[PDB]
């Protein structure tokens, strides 16, 4: 059996032939040679076992891309696992292999307008079909953003992803947040858990920041610098936004801090297109309730030349999971992803 970088990869005879691409929280992605369709893939080593909120999210991954189908979100092709519960470590899941991916891409290269715009819509388009399901992604930033050298765009990454859940998007000030900082809204070290389609939109603002300029837009140091630097550019929020924010901690700490000025987006981005400034302020919009959605986002004068939904597929009814996973222990969410990848073991 093939060890990249320390990970043994138990993937032969039929996968052979492996490099190295990237790693995760509990495992490793490599590139391979598929001897059956005589193609190079990715595969994508999992360990989860051990800890019950990594099953947890490879569980819904699975789960999310096995039922999904689009151009533009990663989905999966094989998934290999020992024969039986007992001897399961690791799960291999493969996928279709791309090219890099846009954190690369923009260390190395400045984009044009026209490519910005194409990935922006691309970006969109996806994100239409997964809220299209009442799917959140919850983690989208540019190393979670596939290109090939034509400008395919594929989304991947759904170890966060959930079924959106407003009732429950309510929390506490200051509360625990897993997904990347730079990308979280501001609202998350206020009052949410990220349970809304809204959180989405807020790092695909950041992200065409990004791809206008080469930086992070908010690169927070820290957990609560990272709302800081968020406010050092929308200045502080109005009183209609700071109304809507009833937990008094989180009300209390915004009253707390100096008046800070919004600082016009024309100055961040001196050379960008007007339209692609207008679209980037509704995305990064205070106040989650005001702040643009996907559809309309798509439909901004920005992506006038791409926007069809005649080309934009949906899907059929939203994504429902059987059970809560939430409180299921680590043995349970085992049994239930041996049972989610059984399809795939020859025979079935
Ligand atoms: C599915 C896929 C297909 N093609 C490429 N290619 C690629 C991407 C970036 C490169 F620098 C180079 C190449 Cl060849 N990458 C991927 C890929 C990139 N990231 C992932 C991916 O799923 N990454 C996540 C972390 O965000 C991960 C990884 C391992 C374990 C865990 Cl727990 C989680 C897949
Ligand atoms: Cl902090
Ligand atoms: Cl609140």
């Amino acid at each position: 059996p093939e060890m990249v970088r320390g990970q043994v990869f138990d993937v032969g005879p039929r996968y052979t032939n492996l490099s190295y691409i990237g790693e995760g929280a509990y495992g490793m992605v490599c590139s391979a040679y598929d001897n059956v369709n005589k193609v190079r893939v990715a595969i994508k080593k999992i360990s989860p076992f051990e800890h019950q909120t990594y099953c947890q999210r490879t569980l819904r991954e699975i789960k999310i891309l096995l039922r999904f189908r689009h151009e533009n979100i990663i989905g999966i092709n094989d998934i290999i696992r020992a024969p039986t519960i007992e001897q399961m470590k690791d799960v291999y899941i493969v996928q279709d292999l791309m090219e890099t991916d846009l954190y690369k891409l923009l260390k190395t290269q400045h984009l044009s307008n026209d490519h910005i715009c194409y990935f922006l819509y691309q970006i969109l388009r996806g994100l239409k079909y997964i809220h299209s399901a009442n799917v959140l992604h919850r983690d989208l930033k540019p190393s979670n953003l596939l290109l090939n050298t034509t400008c395919d765009l594929k989304i991947c990454d759904f170890g966060l992803a959930r079924v959106a859940d407003p009732d429950h998007d309510h929390t506490g000030f200051l509360t625990e947040y897993v997904a990347t900082r730079w990308y979280r809204a501001p609202e998350i070290m206020l009052n949410s858990k990220g349970y809304t389609k809204s959180i989405d939109i807020w790092s695909v603002g950041c992200i065409l920041a990004e791809m206008l300029s080469n930086r992070p837009i908010f690169p927070g140091k820290h957990y609560l610098d990272q709302l800081n630097h968020i406010l050092g550019i929308l200045g502080s929020p109005s009183q209609e936004d700071l109304n809507c924010i009833i937990n008094l901690k989180a009300r209390n700490y915004l009253l707390s801090l100096p008046h800070k000025n919004k600082v016009p987006w024309n100055r961040l981005f001196p050379n960008a297109d007007s339209k692609a400034l207008d679209l980037l302020d509704k995305m990064l919009t205070f106040n989650p309730h005001k702040r643009i959605e996907v559809e309309q986002a798509l439909a901004h004068p920005y992506l006038e030349q791409y926007y069809d939904p005649s080309d934009e597929p949906i899907a059929e009814a939203p994504f429902k999971f059987d059970m809560e996973l939430d409180d299921l222990p680590k043995e349970k969410l085992k049994e239930l992803i041996f049972e989610e990848t059984a399809r795939f073991q020859p025979g079935y």
